[PDB]
């Protein structure tokens, strides 16, 4: 019963999650309240990181695809995709290129790239409609497509995710995505995730947010 | 849900995430039974097998070392096991009963066998307590231990890795005690994933037990 | 080592470096029996043993680099593959050059097309070349240039290189060297067959006889 | 073959090797759509991705191993799941009598009621005991997978170990380390060598930025 809106269309929503803190106790322990936060602080503190795999969520993501291929650099997870070859575009607004100095208005960027899309995305539907197959015709439509996944990802990987996505070497764009995975990731696991924050966490945005 | 394996062993299940509908949201990127059945089959049988990733589960395992080292092989999934280091160890141990040599043209008795093994572990857990209470530490009394000291571990894993495991270990080629364990492993699956289960035996499933049971 | 193979109008598949060889599997596989290598009838027959009994594990020792050149929408096929490591050029940090993947017309065979193939091809390039000199424009005004590139088609040409053992390699060609792949990946899947053939020989007969199950490669 | 000899009849030893420091440079460069520069620019990347946590450039560096060393020890070891393995077989193979038997050095910094060298014989009583046992079962005709449960963990066995740098790295901080268990240090202590001697430069700039471990900043 969880999404959070991302970007201007995009977002990411808890399909399902098995475990909560308490999944990593358990495994920590190998065995079927203030001692168990304490173990949490304590695994964590000491990267002791395998009790955290046991805990596992769900996501269905939809964002635009050159934030999913950041997004699926991460190989100790599962995903599946929306085919191409089996349609809407992340238009940033002015706000994104403020803190730079730009010989054109913010504004006038945002219209560029929004007429860019129009054109590639009208392109693409003459090239369908002249009997061109799709897996061709869509060849031309640009990064800034929005495509969907499902991605499950235990805690640990999670964890490792929020250490290279939340930080402001990032990519702005992904930043977005990987805040609401925090949310998400808080929500079920205040445990682990107010551990992972003070003891584990290498990014710098969720000490800011 | 836990299933008794061997003397002391034991298959029990801890937790769950999804079922054989989980499989289908995934491929669609999204309940009709009968669709959404054939659509597990559809996957099964054309070897796409990255929805069944998104159903895992979580068990508990008592087992004995040889079989948990055959089991940890299997990298794609999570362990975390008893140590060992740090752990005074239980006086548990597989003792194969006469029936599991029975069948071998053996020059002595199969209880002969059973009694042998048992004087053998018996007079190791002596030594190893023995050093215990010696002030050696447990990391270095242990290794006078037997193969077939029971250990424990969480194993999760999700269905498609599972199913590789039941490949290799559900099969007359693998070791009978092991075996046993992937007719428990198999049952729990089989009961939270029917739909699944089923496709896999049907087209996937590369062992021969499962289809005899 | 080193070999290179085109593929596409810009496009290539280059071997940059490779561990081991047909016999890595037969030692590797061999310790099980506490033996080593033996002689080439036998070590080939093992292999080939291997491969017909789905004993996948001792090719995991021969392992190969690949640097390859591919447009965007393949490269997104291929990075799926996860037991396999990947650098790739960023677009986060470099200008990108203008390359993009122009379909020719004889891609359009047996496809009935209102407009002629040479025009589809004609208007692939004229959206690309739009695309890119706005890509330019941001660029120049100031705009980052991992913003800038959100404009670029899926057919812009990326490099990376890969690194993967023999039977991650194996399972790649099992699902990219098939019919019900797209033509452009597929593509590359022969030139990686080809490259493997030539630096395993035992394994790569093996895998085609016994365990490939693709169509393509026959 | 670059082979170190661990324990009593412990060894690691260096079969195979792809890449080099310079494998990992190559990497990186194709970020900035660039390749390889001169020494001092080279190694100075390294350094950089090192001290930045850009560890994926060090998976195109990839070592295959062969290792002999106790049960005990390679069950640790096998827990490194991002790595490749082909071990001997209890069930295919009669074993060799061949057990980790600890010196009595390994025992002194702790207080016993018994010498360590008495300590030491009550373990190789122990082996030996269970080896005839073992021998025994086999010359009966049980089969061999059944009969080997009774050697102990301190029994050898023998693996093939292929595994890329970064994850190579992983393990050196993990059993590189005092925590871990000192039969396992040795066998690290050997890899970190090899590892030292194949790719110098991601080595120092490891030990310098990202090792976590504590024994390989003293041991040389
Ligand atoms: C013709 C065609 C058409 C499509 C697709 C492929 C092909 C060939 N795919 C891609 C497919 O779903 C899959 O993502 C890739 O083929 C990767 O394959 P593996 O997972 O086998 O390789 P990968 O390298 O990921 O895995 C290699 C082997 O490791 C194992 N493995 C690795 N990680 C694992 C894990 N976390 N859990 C369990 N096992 C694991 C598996 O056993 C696998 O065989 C797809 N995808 C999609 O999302 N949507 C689509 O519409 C399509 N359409
Ligand atoms: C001193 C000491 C003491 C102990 C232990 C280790 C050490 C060093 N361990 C072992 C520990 O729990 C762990 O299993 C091993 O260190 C393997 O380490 P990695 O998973 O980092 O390496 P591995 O090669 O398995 O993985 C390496 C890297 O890949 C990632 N990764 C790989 N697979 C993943 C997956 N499936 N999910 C998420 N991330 C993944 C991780 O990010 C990790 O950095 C242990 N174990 C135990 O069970 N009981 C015990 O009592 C002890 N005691
Ligand atoms: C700010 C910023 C900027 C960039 C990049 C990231 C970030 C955050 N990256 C991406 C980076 O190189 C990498 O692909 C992803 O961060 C995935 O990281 P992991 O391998 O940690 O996750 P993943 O989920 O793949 O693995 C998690 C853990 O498992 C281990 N692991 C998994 N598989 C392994 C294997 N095969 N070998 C060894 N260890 C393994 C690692 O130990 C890791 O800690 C990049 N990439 C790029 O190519 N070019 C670029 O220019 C950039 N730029
Ligand atoms: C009857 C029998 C007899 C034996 C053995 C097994 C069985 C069933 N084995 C074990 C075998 O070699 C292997 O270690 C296990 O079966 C684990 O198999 P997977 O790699 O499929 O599981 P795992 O979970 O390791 O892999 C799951 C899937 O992910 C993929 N994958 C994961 N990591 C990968 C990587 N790094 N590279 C490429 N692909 C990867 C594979 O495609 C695989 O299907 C063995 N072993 C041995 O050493 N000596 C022996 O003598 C024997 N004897
Ligand atoms: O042959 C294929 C085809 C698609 N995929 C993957 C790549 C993407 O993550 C999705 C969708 O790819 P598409 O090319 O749009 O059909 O599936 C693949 O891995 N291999
Ligand atoms: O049937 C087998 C035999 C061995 N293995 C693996 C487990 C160990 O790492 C080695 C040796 O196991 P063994 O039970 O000794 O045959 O190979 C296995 O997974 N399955
Ligand atoms: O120091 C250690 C201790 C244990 N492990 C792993 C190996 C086994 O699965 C368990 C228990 O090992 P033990 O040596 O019994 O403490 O944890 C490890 O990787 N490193
Ligand atoms: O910030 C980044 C930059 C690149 N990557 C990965 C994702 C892609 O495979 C390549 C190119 O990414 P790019 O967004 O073009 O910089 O590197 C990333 O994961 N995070």
């Amino acid at each position: 019963h969880m999404k959070i809106d991302i970007l201007d269309k995009g977002f990411v929503e808890l399909v399902d999650v098995m475990g909560n803190d308490l999944s990593a106790v358990r495994a920590a322990r190998v065995s079927f309240e203030e001692r168990d936060r304490h173990l949490i602080e304590y695994l964590m503190k000491h990267g002791h990181e395998t009790p955290f795999e046991h805990i596992v969520f769900t996501f269905h993501v939809k964002a635009p695809i050159f934030v999913a291929r950041q997004w699926f650099r991460h190989r100790i997870a599962s995903y599946n995709e929306l085919s191409g070859r089996y349609y809407e575009f992340y238009i940033p607004s002015p706000e994104r290129l403020e803190g730079y100095k730009t010989t054109i208005p913010p504004e006038r960027v945002t219209e560029k790239i929004s007429e860019i899309v129009d054109k590639a995305y009208r392109t693409y539907l003459e090239l369908i409609e002249s009997g061109v197959p799709r897996e061709v015709a869509r060849i031309v439509l640009p990064l800034n497509l929005y495509t969907r996944f499902f991605w499950t990802v235990n805690a640990r990987s999670l964890m490792n995710f929020l250490n290279l996505k939340a930080d402001s070497h990032a990519q702005w764009e992904i930043q977005q995505y990987a805040l609401a995975i925090a949310r998400i990731f808080k929500e079920k696991c205040p445990w682990t995730f107010e551990a992972f924050l003070k003891y584990a966490y290498k990014g710098d945005i969720l000490k800011e947010v």
